[PDB]
Order: C-alpha cells, then structure tokens, then sequence
C-alpha cells in the first residue's frame, strides 16, 4: 500500500503533466497522495494563473464576516458576525493597521505557536465564499472556473442527469482568520489556490482516521452534539494540535504559500488558518472514486448547515433514503 503512514505528499508536475487535470490526480491517489487527506501541488515554473494582481482593488467584499470566539485556547467555536461591505481594497487596509496586522515573529512554527495562544482573545475579519474567479480566460492548464463538473461526473458515472452548478469562491483572509475543522459538503474533494498574499497553514486528518475526530469533537463540544448527529457540518469548532496530540488523533500540517495549489480528498478533515492578508481560489469537484463517499457522507438535518442549491440533487440521487429528511432541514 501506497503512502501507508497518510504523509501529505508535495507534487512538482512538469508542464506536460500539467495538462491534464483529472489525469494527475489520478496519479497522485496512484501514489498514495489521498491518504493524507491533504496534497500541496506545486506549478511548473513556466505557468501562471493571470498576468498580475495590481487591478483587484474595486472587488467587492459584500459581507464581510467577524470570526467571534468562544471557549478555550484550544478548543473553540466560533461564530460569524456580519459587518458591512467593504472593498479589496479597504480590505487589505483593515488587515495590516495596527489591529488586525501580522505579529512580529520569527518563522512558520513561531507564528503557529502564536496563532494557538491567542486566537481566541481577537475577532478578525474574513471575506469568505465570495462567488468569482481570479484565474485568466486564457489559463488552460489547472484554471479552477474550467473543471468539469461534479454534475457531469455524477452524469458520466451513474448515467443520470441532474440540475445544479458549482462556480469558483474567493476567499480573502488577514491574520488569525479561521477555517474550522469540516469536509466538504456531500464528502467532495475540493482544490485550493492561493493567488496572492502571506500563507495559509493547514491541518488534516486521513480520512481512514476520520471517525477518530468525529469522536473526539462529540466529547469536546457535548452541547452541539446532542443538537446535531454532524454538527462539524456547521463549520464552526476548532481543536488545537496540541490538543489532538493530547487525545491520540492522527493529523498532519502543512503551509501553502503564495502560488501553490492544495487539494483536499474526500473524508479528510481540514482546518487551518490565514497568516496574513491573502486570497485563495477554491472550488469543490469530483472524480469516479469520490461516488462511493458521497453515498456514506454524514448529512446535517439540525437546520444549521444550509447548504448550495446543487447538493439538492447528490442528496436525492446518492442518498434517496435521506431525501425527505434532510430536505426538512433545507426548509
Ligand atoms: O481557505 C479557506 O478558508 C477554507 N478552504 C477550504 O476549506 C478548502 O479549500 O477546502
Ligand atoms: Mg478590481
Ligand atoms: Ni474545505
Ligand atoms: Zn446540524
């Protein structure tokens, strides 16, 4: 077996490699790349995902969410609070004044340290989930607004065809900005591209190790729980590595910077955090192996999740027994 400690695996595809997306990651999960949960996949050098970022100023940010904490040092929810319209540009302000600016440190692991000692006690500013695209037209290789679609795939694999779209997201983040631990809606792979900006760091859980985090967050956070049999569907709790450390979890780290890529499997728990003003790209999609996680993916029937138009018909299709169920939830 392929990767059998579930290592996030680093790829530096050459140019030709490049062209072909679905092939690649066919040949990274050959290599045992999914085990992780987690790959980061370096550009050839002669690639580019546009010309320059000196024109995305006049984005707008239309709402803008506070990331307010509650609980522990190392073991948090946190809520968002909407605030008004912003754009990029005033964006990017906010993050570097004095406030909501990047500490003095002295690397990656200082700053980790730093970001787990004190998350809780700010409330930094996130512009999450914005619908939109930063890669050019002209980009043909890895352009995250051309993927086939999962609507495609599932068409292409199960031989029905379904409504639905999924588009690119824009996510611009400062210092201390928080991605709570998740997978993807309907257990989805997804791919991450950081455009500009200080890093992300991320964590994971394999996937074959999942139930193992799902157990250690029923017992950290017993209230949310008893309100929702998947309640990290609502994406709001934190778990420190120390403390997934302290409880045996298996997990893994790592830091995208500026002009990498990262792909998330299906089932593989992530979470992480912004080190700085920047902007990533993501987007979910789907290959053949994805189908039989989507049939087994947890759903949040509690009301809370509320998720995209799209995941309508992968409930209906994969999971029909949970339709009617999870459509209450919906409405
Ligand atoms: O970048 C973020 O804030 C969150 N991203 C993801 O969870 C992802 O790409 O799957
Ligand atoms: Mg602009
Ligand atoms: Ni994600
Ligand atoms: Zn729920």
């Amino acid at each position: 077996a392929q990767n059998p400690n579930c290592n996030i695996m680093i790829f530096h595809p050459t140019k030709e490699e490049f062209n072909d997306f679905d092939k690649y990651i066919a040949y990274m999960e050959s290599q045992g790349a999914h085990r992780a949960g987690l790959a980061k996949i370096i550009p050839p050098k002669e690639w580019k995902a546009r010309e320059t970022y000196d024109n995305i100023s006049e984005i707008l940010i239309a709402t803008p969410l506070q990331q307010v904490a509650s609980g522990r040092a190392g073991v948090f929810t946190q809520y968002h609070k909407k605030k008004k319209a912003m754009t990029v540009g005033e964006y990017r302000h906010l993050a570097n004044s004095k406030k909501y600016q990047t500490p003095p440190h002295q690397n990656f692991e200082d700053l980790e340290r730093k970001y787990w000692k004190n998350r809780i006690y700010n409330s930094p500013i996130y512009g999450a989930d914005i619908s939109g695209s930063l890669f050019d037209e002209n980009t043909k290789q890895w352009n995250l607004g051309h993927l086939g679609t999962i609507q495609d795939l599932l068409e292409k694999e199960c031989g029905v065809v379904i409504e639905g779209v999924n588009t690119p997201y824009l996510y611009f983040g400062m210092w201390k900005t928080t991605f709570a631990w998740h997978t993807e809606d309907m257990d989805l792979y997804s791919i991450n591209y950081l455009h500009l900006g200080e890093p992300k760091t991320w964590y994971v859980v394999p996937p074959e190790h999942g139930q193992r985090l799902e157990r250690l967050a029923r017992e950290l956070f017993p209230g949310s729980s008893r309100g929702c049999g998947a309640f990290l569907r609502h994406k709001v709790a934190l778990i420190s590595p120390t403390v997934l450390k302290e409880n045996g979890i298996p997990f893994n780290r790592i830091t995208q910077e500026a002009g990498e890529f990262m792909v998330t499997f299906p089932y593989g728990y992530h979470a992480g955090f912004n080190h700085g003003f920047n902007c990533a790209e993501a987007i979910n999609f789907a290959t053949p192996r994805w189908i039989d996680y989507g049939k087994m993916a947890s759903q949040c029937s509690c009301g809370e999740a509320r998720v995209t138009f799209s995941m309508d018909a992968f409930v209906r299709i994969l999971q029909p027994e949970r339709y009617d169920l999870w459509k209450r939830g919906q409405d």
